[PDB]
């Protein structure tokens, strides 16, 4: 049910919080910017649902405190996001919808 995460945790690290989460089939998550700026969010397709619709872009960006972007789900399984710029620095997680 109706979740919210935050892009760049309160001590600073590259990481959403939370950045795993569990809502149920057509609940959404309205992320927003809050730490070590820039910050990005894009989905991977896991199945059938349009991540395209449920992300930012491989280009979007928040780059000032505050900035959003929301996701709306209802493909029943967990979908994969990350943020490009910091993807290998752990800026990923897994999002379940059902």
């Amino acid at each position: 049910a109706n979740a919210t995460v935050k892009m760049g945790s309160d001590s600073g690290a590259l990481v959403f919080e939370p950045s795993t989460v569990t809502i149920k089939a057509g609940e959404e998550v309205k992320w927003v910017n809050n730490k070590l700026s820039p910050h990005n969010i894009v989905f991977a397709a896991d199945g059938v649902d349009a991540d395209t619709a449920a992300k930012l872009s491989h280009k979007g960006l928040a780059f000032a405190a505050g900035e959003s972007f929301t996701s709306t789900f209802t493909e029943p399984g967990t979908y994969t996001y990350y943020c490009e710029p910091h993807r290998g620095a752990g800026m990923v997680g897994k999002v379940v919808v059902e």
